[PDB]
């Protein structure tokens, strides 16, 4: 119905909405053009670190645009199996393949149901899978662990935020096993109790899946995940398992891994100190990883400008991790600051980075305490020389 | 190799090894037979309850025998359908189902790795599905619920009674994402981690399964669950999600569904409070299933007497249902009791009924303080009498 261009790759797909969300439930949706593009750029990293030929397996892949930029960007593909249990999905796909002019020996179609497609008697694991589900990975999740090989990587999106964010929290406990919590991090909680999730199905089988790269954006998370084996990391995973107690009076925050340990009032205000996960506690980001997604996006024309600021601001945002963040317009309505410098300065106040979940949002080491105690020690210079 | 009869059923199977444990990893194991008996009396529950002819499922089938045994000894099978995924077990399976004479129609034998013969686009759900592993039934847990009609009954068998029992702690919490306690009623512990883990990975599908009925023995449990649909009954279920604190040096327990009620320091003797879970900490039999089974049970003569024995037993352990239990051996040994009377008649100072996870253990509704207090009491007058 019409023909688009994504990076170096030309596809016919139905014709789409004037305008859609980040998560439109359309054949092919170029506002996940960022998602594919973090895609390509983890793929070209396993071609540098492995050095050889890989299989890469695209299990829902619709158009068939993420295996064919696979095939078409990257230097190291040996051949892309591409499934999608939709028959004219399917046909399109084919006719997609043939349009960017990609030999047979390349590629294989299928038509099943992605675990059994995943499942299938390879006689090898795959190198790199990427999950792009509408709404939940879940129901994937075990098979591609599975399906995968050791030392091979997993480019996952989940378009199911909300739950995950804490405006279902019902919904989010019965898939996830997770209480969340709708706070001015909401994103962040909700992509460390999907990566818990993640982590505790491979677990079952003695997989260790390590995640190295989160992104948030709209309407939808970006994991990448990396599968090792052996007992003792699945166990240093798990122990990365934790909660998340928050205020919402005051915003304090606290990581309990301890059960032991929790308080039912907050320490700041004396509020009720509300319980979030279990989640991943653990970092969000593997440095080396994500700095090499940014260096490399910046040698590609065919990679979105957005793309790359993404990548910069979070390899900023790499280099402070911590559980959670603070939102300025949210403190400086809590303390009534006179002006909120721009973000860029204000985080320099709090020791602090920048955080792609939210544009005035920043990441910092100090206390909770520490940091309205700064909130007060500014709006206090900020009104002493104010004459 | 060898001619066996167990029930109504006649199989071949190979010889097996003079004595065998109760999980004995062999084709064929006689010591299950109780499990047998429980799963066919199951289904004749299930045949009542309908009224009508039903269709069950066999994915784990190696011989044949529980098939074999549901076609011939209850009332309402349309058909079997058995599967395996091991040559030699087809074989054998086949000739087995010919030599009791089970016409064609009334069965399907598959090959098939369990997921993708219980996922096979059947075109009707299972009413009855007996999962029979070496070991964990988790890789199977999923595909089951999927299979299984509304309203369908799930017979299950687990033998990793270690790891769930306390043995292996580290291995627990990789498989079922829960600490174990390795008690006096360590496989009740075993048995609510088990159930906990079901109802979870149901759950993420919103599928409500069940708990009706629960049996352990030596090396292996057993249990029953019936799926059900809506997010209000997952609800429920998840809603009896919880803890269970011990002490080691005097035994007190005590259940929490609170995470901000933990207590580090047990209240009685002020040792450490372990926690166990989180685990199930609803009902363990639905009184309604476990009553038929005992009464159904009486009317076979095919049934083994010692099933009829346990039925009994649990029907009334299943009347005064708590979580955990005491074992009267250890609390005599901690208040040095003269003698111990037969648990039979020892339940009763306490209120309580015996149950069948241990000999001289027993279920009561007094508080810890007050079966302390009955053990004082008890030891009072059995000294002042004794002149
Ligand atoms: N269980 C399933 N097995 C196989 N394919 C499925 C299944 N469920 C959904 N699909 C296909 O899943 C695809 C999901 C799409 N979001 C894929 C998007 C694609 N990766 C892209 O970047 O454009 C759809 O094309 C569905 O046809
Ligand atoms: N993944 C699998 N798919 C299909 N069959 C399997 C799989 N793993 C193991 N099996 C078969 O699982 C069976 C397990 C047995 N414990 C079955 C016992 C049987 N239900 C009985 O009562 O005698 C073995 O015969 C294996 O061949
Ligand atoms: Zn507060
Ligand atoms: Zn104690």
């Amino acid at each position: 119905m019409e023909i688009v261009q994504e990076g170096i790759a030309k596809i016919i797909v139905p014709e789409i909405p004037k305008t859609v969300s980040s998560d439109m439930p359309v054949f092919y949706n170029p506002r996940m053009r960022v998602n594919r593009d973090l895609a390509v750029l983890g793929l070209e990293y396993l071609c540098k670190k492995l050095g050889r030929p890989v299989k890469v397996a695209d299990p829902l892949s619709a158009s068939g645009i993420r295996a064919i930029r696979f095939l078409l960007e990257t230097s190291c593909v040996e051949k892309a199996y591409a499934n999608d249990i939709s028959s004219k999905a399917i046909e399109i796909m084919k006719e997609n393949f043939k349009l960017n002019n990609i030999p047979e020996d390349r590629y294989e179609i299928h038509g099943m149901e992605a675990n059994f497609f995943l499942r299938k008697e390879w006689g090898f694991g795959f190198d790199y899978v990427d999950l792009d589900p509408f709404g939940t990975p879940v129901p994937f999740i075990e098979s591609v662990a599975l399906s995968m090989k050791r030392g091979g990587i997993l480019s996952l999106t989940a378009t199911d935020t909300a739950p995950l964010s804490g405006t279902y929290p019902k919904t989010c406990m019965r898939r996830y096993m997770a209480r969340p919590l709708r706070n001015e991090f909401k994103h962040e909680v909700g992509i460390r109790i999907l990566i818990k999730k993640v982590i505790e199905l491979a677990a079952q089988y003695d997989i260790a899946m390590i995640p190295i790269f989160a992104y948030s954006h709209l309407h939808y998370f970006k994991l990448f995940f990396v599968k090792e084996r052996g007992v003792e990391k699945v166990d240093k995973l798990i122990e990365q398992f934790g909660y998340i107690q928050y205020c919402f009076n005051c915003m304090n925050r606290e990581v309990v891994t301890d059960l032991y340990k929790f308080k039912e009032k907050c320490p700041h205000c004396g509020s009720k100190f509300h319980i979030g996960g279990p989640l991943w506690i653990g970092k969000l980001w593997d440095e080396e990883f994500t700095n090499f997604l940014y260096e490399e996006a910046q040698k590609r024309e065919e990679i979105e400008k957005e793309t790359k600021r993404i990548l910069k601001l979070i390899k900023e945002e790499s280099q402070l991790q911590t559980v959670g963040f603070y939102v300025l317009s949210k403190l400086a309505e809590k303390v009534k600051l006179p002006a909120q410098p721009p973000i860029r300065i204000a985080v320099k106040f709090f020791n602090g980075v920048r955080t792609h979940f939210v544009g005035d949002g920043f990441r910092t080491n100090l206390s909770f305490e520490e940091v309205m105690k700064k909130m007060e020690e500014l709006k206090e210079k900020q009104k002493e020389f104010l004459e």
